[PDB]
């Protein structure tokens, strides 16, 4: 059973959960059907347990690439606007919401890294990668810095590495390319190496993590950082005078970013399919739907153009959005965590000298592409163990040289 | 014993060997040939051992999906019919026994499901599915079902999976594109989605199986089943007064049953290939060959066009004729393996309430693609270790 | 080490890096650019040690085979020679030194299997493999055998498997298909056939190894042996008058030899990238850079045209070139070497008479298409599990 009649929500409590259930009044005004929102532990957890048993809530609100997974084990329910309501947002964010060709989430907001500058210190931030470390001569020479964020996260030195022509999969006609990893080229390469040449150069430093990398900025300590949105209430606190805005160009290029999105999915397994749509299409999407979730918790910069250009008046959310259309969407595939563990290795090697620039990047293409295949024969093995016959575990690995066969037969 | 000179058939005891034996004393005629046929066991285990080492029989007779085995082991030689012998047989029957595009084995028997009904209780079949649920009513209200058939089975419950565009592999080119499988399109899932309500509806029980709905029906006590001809011996002798016809359409869609084809291969090692061929293509697919094995142990359809045309006077056989036409030939391949038992959970999960139909559907293709690419590196990875210990042992050890 | 204005080469211990230490003195006189020929232990395992620091020589003297993988790990730099230095080299030598398209070496020396024949038994060497059972019991009746060469190992016996129509992988773009394997087909199976025929025939015997062969050879028990420039040394202490020529044909096909080359690389990490180029380009792929290299040691065939046609003076060396230019490059690719015992344990159950022709060569192909993809798990299991956590 989900519901029937009526509409059940879901949505991490972290979020504007208050301004929704708003919106599920004005809609319960509207229509006379009752909207309850949810907001339960490792929800993004326990969905796809009770989701594939036929339960769980109508409709579900998560970053998008946690959906490629829900997607692919059948859970969410293909979505059906008019071309007409697509114009309405941001046609780059339909990108993020779509699998196997087939549109599966409403994508409500978006997050990406900005460039985070004390506008004391700097009152101009650098509009290239390679001003900063002939401006960092300036700087040290006060005893400060020019720039320091993460080098244990990937994440945040994507965007560099991503910039010169880098990228992790041949997005190409509404489909991905799983054999086409993209970080071995030219542009990878230039990238790192810039990277690395500034922790030789001794510009950054390679144990710098979050930690270590936050509080520098909010201690007017370096002049800039890079972080997204979730890191303004902590400035905030700090009185650091601060400003927000585009990535430098590196070699005249635009940084390319990774972009998270806020989507809304809908359960496959809901009775109430044409209510929820009508409730996201017509109630949600709306300025005072989204302007409502808004003011319980802010959305970053918002997928409505509509309501993106009223709410583009704070430079911060300006910046957060225009990086985002200069960045690239994050894939919601299997082989996305592999990646990430790779060019973790790949980056930590590399800057702690360990490895070379050409080297590293190689090995993270070829390391992490033998995972991607480990990965599946991994879920066939504990499938043949399953049955082959919400704790919960989980016995787990490891394998090795185990079998088994199959069974007998019928006949007669 | 490389066989030589003379031809050695195996083949199975279920089957009219007698019959066929029969058509080797004719042969022997007009050639002076003897034909020693054999009817070992497990032959379908034991074929693989000794045309290993070079030896077994010429020929063997078989279901056709075992064939991709041996055909892919190199067991089997390449046959060479020409366009006015190809054109004896049901053009359908001929990409039921081709490997990598090479034809590769002769064609016998044709075997598929069939709807078999009471006309007792029903007096008339209904060409569709949808309207089964209205025909329960009708007969649960006189204490009886209406269909009635084994849903833990994969095998039998496909058709109407396949029916509205399921299928395991796809076939393009004499060839399997093991890349586009089609359990996961909206055709299945329109198939496993109506048969699941089927049994919310009390329409039909999960926990049915072959021996409760062959003795239901063979108790008058379901109007229908879906049977094979192996089931048809059993049904005379209920004296229950059964015919037998096509599958029920879904969704205006003829039913998409496993096709299997009863096939004869010629040994590679075989150094009587010249004299096979004459034999098969001369003497056995000849109306008189096939009528001889069948007077001894009948054959259902066969693939013999003339002879087929003189089986359909028989209604039975005119519809397991009429539902392979319009079915999914069976694949030879090793995925095949992996596709069923991944099929098999899906279909009782789905049938469970376990899971819903989209998702239970939506793991054995990706289940059966990861136990199959697991299925093949694990085994020749075993094969590997098993002639690595058998050339040391006896080889390396030898020399103490 | 690890290097900076100045050059440092390592190649292997049994070779001309004295002639080679001679054009590093020549080199120096007209630049004061000091050359340092280095030839440590286990060289090509230490090299991707080092270079994967940014480390070792910064030139690599070993055969294009073993360079496949350093370039897949991105250790060796990129080389751009202009189209003028290309056409200096035999052509066919540069796709041995191509990776995805780049160019990644320099190709020196050639190697590959040549009939050698024994001149007092045979004063002219048969065109054919197929009369060799013919001549084999011409020979038998003077206790003496036509041909013994080792049949434990593939790379001797795939000349005549390939003869007919196998290969490795299929290339035809500087790029190796690998769903394409070629040890399924007419050729190889009859290539193979022949091959089990002759064994089974007393023609030749199952169990010949190398050493059996060479001595049998050296010993003139029999007329003829397959072997590459190697075994020279030996048959001249053998004391035996003996030739090196072109290798049988089959079926009328040229017998195919798998083909091996000297090649020169450059350390991605080499702060002298300018220099190790005009080095190779202007003083060791010279006829006088390699005459004094060819001096210390033989390179054996040379892929330098000019000094190549001098060195094909002698017949041997000639007969090297031109088996080498009927023959299969070999593929430097990681599925290569799941390739290999996968032959070898075909030949040696259907040359047992465990397995039939078809049935091994058909088995084969499982396990080269399996074991190539199961060494791919082999390191997402180790150079994961260790360096990742822990
Ligand atoms: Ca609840
Ligand atoms: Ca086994
Ligand atoms: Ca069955
Ligand atoms: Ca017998
Ligand atoms: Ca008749
Ligand atoms: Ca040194
Ligand atoms: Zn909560
Ligand atoms: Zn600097
Ligand atoms: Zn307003
Ligand atoms: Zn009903
Ligand atoms: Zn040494
Ligand atoms: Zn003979």
């Amino acid at each position: 059973k989900i519901e029937e009649g009526k509409l059940v929500i879901w949505i991490n409590g972290d979020k504007g959960y208050n301004g929704l259930a708003e919106v599920g009044k004005k809609f319960e005004k509207d229509t006379g059907i009752k909207v309850t929102v949810e907001h339960p532990d490792k929800l993004e957890e326990k969905f796809p347990q009770v989701a594939a048993t036929g339960d769980g809530p109508d409709i579900i609100f998560w970053a998008h690439d946690r959906f490629g997974g829900y997607a692919q084990s059948g859970l969410l329910a293909e979505i059906t606007p008019d071309k007409a309501f697509q114009d309405k947002l941001y046609p780059f964010t339909w990108d993020a919401v779509r699998y196997n060709g087939k549109l599966i989430a409403y994508p409500i907001a978006v997050e990406a890294l900005s460039l985070i500058y004390n506008k004391d210190l700097l009152p101009n931030p650098p509009k290239t990668w390679e001003e900063i470390p002939a401006l960092d001569k300036e700087l040290k020479a006060k005893g400060k810095s020019a720039l320091m964020f993460n080098l244990q996260e990937p994440y945040f030195t994507w965007p560099l590495i991503a910039a010169d022509g880098g990228y992790a999969f041949k997005y190409e006609n509404g489909k991905y390319d799983i054999k086409d990893v993209g970080v071995d080229n030219a542009g990878a390469k230039a990238g790192l190496t810039f990277l690395v040449d500034l922790i030789k150069n001794k510009h950054m430093n390679a144990d710098t993590d979050y930690s270590i990398a936050e509080a520098a900025f909010n201690k007017g300590e370096t002049a800039m950082t890079i972080n997204g949105p979730w890191a303004w209430s902590n400035i905030d606190t700090s009185k650091v005078n601060y400003g927000v805005t585009v990535l430098p160009t590196f070699k005249g290029q635009p940084s390319k970013p990774f972009v998270g999105v806020l989507s809304a999915g809908i359960n496959a397994a809901s009775p109430n399919k044409e209510l929820a749509k009508e409730f996201l299409e017509n109630y949600l999407l709306t300025d005072e739907g989204l302007e409502a979730v808004n003011k319980d918790k802010p959305l970053g910069a918002v997928a409505l153009k509509s309501y993106e250009e009223e709410l583009a008046k704070d430079p911060r959310i300006a910046a957060t959005m225009e990086n985002a259309q200069k960045g690239e969407i994050m894939p919601n595939i299997p082989q996305m965590s592999a990646f990430w563990y790779a060019v973790r290795t790949a980056v930590i090697n590399a800057a702690s000298g360990r490895q070379t620039v050409d080297a590293a990047l190689a090995a993270a293409q070829t390391n992490a592409a033998a995972m991607a295949t480990l990965e599946k024969l991994m879920k066939a093995f504990e499938s043949l163990k399953s049955f082959q016959q919400q704790q919960q575990q989980q016995q787990q690995p490891p394998p090795p040289p185990p079998p088994p066969p199959p069974p007998q037969l019928p006949q007669p």
